[PDB]
């Protein structure tokens, strides 16, 4: 099969998901779009994109994240390095490691993401966890909640 | 982590492995990057750049492909249908379906390709193989062995 893609980060028979948005939402402004999963296939592979100004949520799990950056710019946090990103850029997420994307940057930021397919779910910070981060003053800068 | 990607179809950190090209080799100017691997991820996930006028090798397996393309363009033979591929298009190639991509349209083709970390060997061509597939006269016309 082939799905062309039709502009950045948009294809032929990918439905773009937003998620959605709450007043206590730990995201802001991101969608999720599924490019593959299949019965034989032990991954999943999606594009997630972040508009503009917007974060993915501030989070740690057991399964590993396999990234590449694919439209725009911003920066990211892994475990303790704060990182710019741009197209193309791989980043790989090890396990517990917090983690979070920022399109902080004046662009959008969209990236390609590649899990498990039997994985963990996400876990969010306590308020002691946020304490252990904010020791550093970079990240307590940076992180958005 | 991160690897930046410094050119197209390039990375920081990750090396450029060509096929080497014997008499015999069933492609033709093809090379492979190894982009993520780790024994917590089911999948391995490659780059595979073949030069202009290059193709990978016609083959098939019990295994399926997720490709998403790269850089440049070219055409993909996937079963009986053969496609025009460019820049983040998405293709996906189901168990035991003879598959084959060329770099036959004046620009070299770079793609992103994902499989299981477990899985089986590549299947080539017998000549009754091969005789079969040439009774299409739009596939005799584009196979390369
Ligand atoms: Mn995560
Ligand atoms: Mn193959």
């Amino acid at each position: 099969s082939l799905r062309a893609q039709t502009a950045p980060g948009r294809w032929d028979g990918v439905a773009v998901m937003p998620y959605k948005q709450t007043a206590e939402a730990p995201f802001q402004d991101v969608s999720r779009q599924l490019l593959f999963a299949d019965p034989n296939l032990a991954c999943e592979w999606r594009y997630f994109e972040v508009d503009e100004g917007g974060y993915s949520t501030l989070e740690r799990h057991a399964h590993v994240h396999a990234v590449m950056i694919h439209r725009g710019h911003g920066q990211c946090l892994v475990g303790e390095t704060i990182s710019d990103v741009a197209q193309g850029d791989l980043v790989f997420i090890p396990p517990m490691t917090w983690h979070q994307f920022r399109a902080n940057r004046g662009d959008c930021l969209g990236f390609l993401c590649v899990v498990n397919a039997a994985r963990d779910r996400p876990q969010l910070p306590t308020a002691d966890d946020l304490a252990e981060l904010r020791k550093d003053e970079r990240i307590a800068d940076f992180i958005r909640t």
